[PDB]
């Protein structure tokens, strides 16, 4: 087997694990369950991922990449950059009600892996930093260190997403989160709108 | 041995572990090292804490309780409640440069335990919620769900503390963090100051 072939197989196993965990639940699904449900060869999942936690980490990495792409696209496509930033921040919270993110990232990875890795966190912060730097340069956002401000913003959103995902009434919590978020964000503006 | 006697001994071992980890470093200090340095009986630390990670969790729990007390006291003693809230928030960041918090909580527990437990997080949020509820009732802070707003605020502070503790220049990062924080907080006010 080549590296290329192994990488292709890993990707198929990861996609299938995501599909099964969606239908059945992560805690509910053992490695043997996944093997049976997906009609995989004995040992394939252990060979690629080591253990269930390893599989979960790999799934989370893919999900994270997808999230980053979706969020970057909101601010990239924005007609007004401040509104694009608000929309991106709100979208992060709105993702906490999507079943895969809610369950796999905000419940399962939270409990099993201890939440986002420090590396993943630094990555999210760097992305938000690019946006903040831009808005400061535009004179939209008041002067501050971009990286510092991005850490604060990312932290608020990450915690609020956990909180929304803890509710029996996530829909209610989402509206509350977004409304509170708007009060925090409005102070960033040089000139109120 | 009574429960009371075991609890007393546990507390002495925890205090000693804190002292040794301060002098020597958590990663640098094995359970056997701690046993030797503190002249403990063979097996005492394993008997009380199970493993090193268990000891670390127990140390973190004590540190957390101390932090909560210190922070609650800032807003309790405040002459102006808004300034007391700003001071409490800044103090959380300032704690990221204290050697024990910086190292044990923001570096070691981060890497080893995955940061604060969800329970610890909910506890911090409930404390901040009490304060926010008060400030909203006073008409100082604009209407919002207290728990939602506390989640956002706590998240910002927790992440910014990690960020400050990642720097080679924590002092520089602290000033940047505090300045950025002030921009986020100012939007909470009904009436600007």
């Amino acid at each position: 087997r080549t590296r290329a072939e192994m990488e292709e197989t890993r990707a198929t196993l990861l996609a299938t694990a995501r599909k099964v965990f969606s239908e059945r639940g992560y805690a509910d699904t053992s490695m043997d369950d996944l093997t049976a449900q997906a009609s995989l060869t004995r040992g394939a999942l252990y060979h690629h991922f080591g253990d269930k936690k390893g599989l979960l980490a790999a799934v989370v990495e893919q999900i994270d990449a997808e999230m980053d792409e979706r969020l970057q696209a909101i601010s990239d496509t924005a007609e007004d950059d401040w509104e694009g930033f608000r929309c991106r921040c709100r979208a992060y919270l709105e993702m906490a009600l999507e079943p895969e993110i809610q369950r796999i990232v905000l419940r399962d990875a939270r409990a099993v892996l201890g939440g986002a890795s420090p590396d993943s966190q630094r990555h999210c912060v760097e992305s938000m930093q690019r946006l903040i730097d831009n808005l400061i340069r535009q004179g939209v956002v008041a002067e501050a260190d971009p990286q510092a401000l991005a850490s604060l913003i990312y932290g608020s959103l990450a915690e609020a997403a956990f909180w929304i995902a803890e509710g029996e009434d996530g829909n209610a919590r989402l509206a509350q989160g977004v409304a509170a978020l708007e009060l925090l964000l409005r102070g960033l503006l040089v000139k109120p709108r």
